[PDB]
């Protein structure tokens, strides 16, 4: 009854439902929340080829407008199964069900945890996975922010609009953040490094953070530093439980495929984030995004 | 000595001039006329994620803007050939050499030609190859494009803002793109169309185009018919000439890349439209790009 299906509305899913519209497939593109995905959680992308610099909800909006337009039909779903039936699929939501021909999995990854105590605990009040959702909460207050990645250099430089400081904590000496962005933090005088160190427990009253336990990875030295604000940046997991049975993710749980978005099932695609691969970024979920519609066009033409 | 040189500064070798400049890798971008490459004949582009439309040439120098501020070295150079030295490689230009650890080809693809008579005649005087450059030339006049594909189409479309009428010639009775392309020309009141058939010659006076010669393909019958200009949209031809040697591309000179955009010879990349792929598109070429650049960044580090 769909042609295709897509769940999703990050760039992945957005770009993909814009390539099967304009090849007039019955296009449905459902999303849990607001059009996006990721970019909804950033501050400033520097990088997407066509603009110098514009923040994620911008560019989240932009992505969006065409799609009602074009004849994508938008809608609010929570994915919770599917079901490979042959030559249909079936889609499960909290309350629906949607038959399709062929289905695109856009559904991202989300922010690992530290699983340490007090993480839970501060949960409202002190801890964040988003420095952009959560920021202006904690001005004036020292920072803490865990990782060493893009996201944790990136989100650390936004911070300092808010924070007296912000460290960066990372297990090794050496950030795997892109060289830019290092270079732009080592010369930013309102942050501070705590290097070879990992989180071991996030302390507080009743009420919130106080500060945290860190160790030394090489050394073993522990330490107790006051903090008011600790965002977690530590890498992701995928977001692809609704097919946990149906043997199209590895180990971890992101969603294998080859070079033309194909899994194991036929009339199954996976694009962006979710999928098994190294290079996470908006460019690649937009190419992975067009790749997807046009192979799903092949699919259910051939069907 | 660069760490990496990019050939061809359309989107897929801007993206990855980019992205090689943001992990501060010595980077040199030769381009043989002007940032942008396809994008800057087209006129209208509307399936760029984050713009509803945008002029070709806006979207061009939208993404050559950042390049310089980056410090990608921006260079004119038309490329003659490539020698491969193990550890290093040397770029052979008209009159430069440049000696690299790594290349990323990015050299696009250009039109196809019917090898008619007639067409190499009138070269400057009837026959184009685009629309954008060449259609006020045709003010008032009946035009003919040949073709069926997304470009012959889109550019028909384009066209009618000039023409008293655009004829689009196919050689099926079906055309080959994008539905939505499609059905915008079947309504268009300025679009007639000649099914099933293929041009024979093209002719003309001394000075410029009056007629040409068609056949039918199903029948064999053929038609001499009047108009003022031909657009020839056929399909594409890999830029590629400095490569012949190397053993990376295909029989029709496409270059063979893995999932990676890695060729045979290591350190050697290449993406976008030079690739042997299917679909090409802004958004396949941006996803090549950024792809190509992490892995020359992982090479060039491994070195
Ligand atoms: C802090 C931060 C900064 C970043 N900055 C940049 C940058 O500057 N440049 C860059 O190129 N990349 C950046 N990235 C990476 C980039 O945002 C992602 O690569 C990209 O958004 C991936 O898009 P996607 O569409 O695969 O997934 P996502 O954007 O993750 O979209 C997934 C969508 O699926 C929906 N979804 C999930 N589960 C379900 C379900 N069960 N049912 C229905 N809907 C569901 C989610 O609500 C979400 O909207 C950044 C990431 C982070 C965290
Ligand atoms: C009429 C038309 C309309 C289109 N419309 C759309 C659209 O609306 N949306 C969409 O997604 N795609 C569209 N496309 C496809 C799109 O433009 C291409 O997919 C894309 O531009 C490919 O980019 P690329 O960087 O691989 O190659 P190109 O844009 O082809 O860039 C190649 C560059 O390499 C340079 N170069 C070549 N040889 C050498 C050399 N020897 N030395 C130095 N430099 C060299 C060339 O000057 C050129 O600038 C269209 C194509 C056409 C023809
Ligand atoms: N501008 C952009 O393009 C942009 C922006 C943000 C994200 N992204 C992409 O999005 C993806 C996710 O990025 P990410 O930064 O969230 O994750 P990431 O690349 O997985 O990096 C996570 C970082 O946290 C470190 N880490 C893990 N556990 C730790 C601990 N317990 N204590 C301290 N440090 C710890 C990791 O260490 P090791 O380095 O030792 O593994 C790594 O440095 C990546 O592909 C990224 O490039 C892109
Ligand atoms: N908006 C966009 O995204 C966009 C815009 C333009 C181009 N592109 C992409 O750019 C690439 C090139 O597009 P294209 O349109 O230039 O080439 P294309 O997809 O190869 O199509 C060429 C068309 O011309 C036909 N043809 C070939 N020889 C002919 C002849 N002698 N007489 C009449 N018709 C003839 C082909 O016929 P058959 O169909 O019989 O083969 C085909 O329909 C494609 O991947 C395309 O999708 C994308």
């Amino acid at each position: 009854k769909y042609d295709v299906v897509i769940i999703g509305s990050g760039p992945a899913g957005m770009t993909a439902a814009m390539y099967t519209a304009r090849s007039e497939m019955k296009t449905l593109l459902l999303e849990r929340g607001v059009p996006g995905g990721q970019m909804n959680n950033t501050a400033e992308i520097e990088n997407y080829p066509g603009y110098e610099t514009i923040m994620g909800p911008e560019l989240s909006m932009k992505m969006a407008e065409p799609l009602e337009g074009l004849g994508v039909e938008n809608a609010y779903g929570f994915v919770t199964g599917i079901e490979d039936h042959g030559d249909y699929k079936k889609i499960i939501t909290e309350d629906d069900e949607f038959i399709t021909k062929s289905i695109i999995i856009a559904t991202g990854a989300n922010h690992r945890k530290l699983e340490i105590p007090g993480e839970e605990e501060y949960g409202a009040r002190g801890v964040s996975y988003c420095a952009v959702c959560d920021g202006a909460f904690f001005r004036n207050q020292e920072i803490l922010v865990i990782g060493g990645g893009d996201s944790a250099v990136e989100e650390a430089l936004y911070l300092t609009r808010f924070g007296q400081s912000v460290t960066i904590m990372h297990r090794r000496d050496k950030l795997r953040a892109q060289e830019i962005i290092q270079q732009r933090a080592f010369k930013e005088e309102k942050i501070n490094f705590i290097w070879d160190s990992v989180p071991m427990e996030i302390k507080g009253d009743d009420k919130k953070i106080q500060s945290v336990v860190y160790k030394n990875v090489k050394t073993g030295e522990v330490t107790e530093k006051a903090f008011g604000g600790i965002f977690i940046y530590v890498g992701l997991d995928p977001v692809a439980e609704f097919v946990s049975d149906l043997g199209i993710t590895d180990e971890a749980g992101w969603i294998i495929t080859d070079d033309h978005m194909r899994t194991n099932i036929p009339g199954i695609f996976a694009v962006g984030d979710v999928r098994q691969k190294d290079f996470r970024q908006i460019t690649t979920a937009v190419g992975d995004g067009a790749q997807a519609a046009q192979e799903a066009y092949k699919f259910v033409v051939e069907l």
